[PDB]
């Protein structure tokens, strides 16, 4: 319709090179929802149930360029914006809803904060852990998960799919109550 009730944003980079990488977890979650995405401007967009699901094709670090004009245009309040992203500050196997707060160095979240001028939007943080040395962070997020991690990633994607629908239909607090305590690790 002419209006949108919510905006779910998956963080990722465009192209097959990135599709299995840790930094594309947000895209992977959106791709599990069973929606029909269509190219619109610099994004793939899907609709369902009165709102919008966005896989920006801006590159990860530039997603604010797409998110902010859309959210302002549709007058979407912060508690009806959900940014789904990989999170180095949580271990693989943890999933957390967060209302507002800092980006903690995540360039996608930072781009959106800078473009909107607020931190108050919601996030679904999907832990990925950290590399053994920080100097490998860039390579870590642009690499596929390890062999031994795959079963945990699968659980996380299943949980995160359900969590996205939870947030869409219920709002953040009930969903934080169901999901934030989960331990999906091996």
């Amino acid at each position: 319709g002419s209006h949108m009730m919510f905006l779910v944003v998956g963080q990722g980079n465009p192209g097959e090179r990135y599709a299995r990488t840790r930094h594309n977890l947000g895209f992977m979650v959106l791709d599990r929802l069973g929606l029909s995405f269509r190219p619109r401007g610099e994004a793939l967009v899907a609709e369902a149930e009165g709102g919008l699901f966005l896989k920006p094709l801006t590159y990860y670090n530039l997603t604010g360029r797409a998110v902010a004009p859309l959210a302002r245009f549709y007058k979407i309040p912060p508690e009806r914006i959900l940014v789904v992203h990989d999170e180095m500050d949580l271990p693989l196997g943890r999933i957390r809803f967060k209302a507002g707060g800092s980006a903690a160095g995540n360039r996608g979240v930072l781009s959106i904060e800078e473009a909107l001028g607020t931190r108050a939007f919601h996030r679904l943080r999907l832990g990925i852990g950290k590399p053994p040395d920080p100097s490998r962070g860039a390579e870590y997020v642009l690499s596929p998960f390890r062999e031994e991690e795959l079963p945990v990633v699968e659980r996380v994607l299943e949980a995160a799919k359900e969590a996205v629908w939870c947030w869409v239909r219920e709002g953040l607090p009930p969903c934080a109550g169901r999901f934030n305590g989960l331990d999906l690790s091996l």
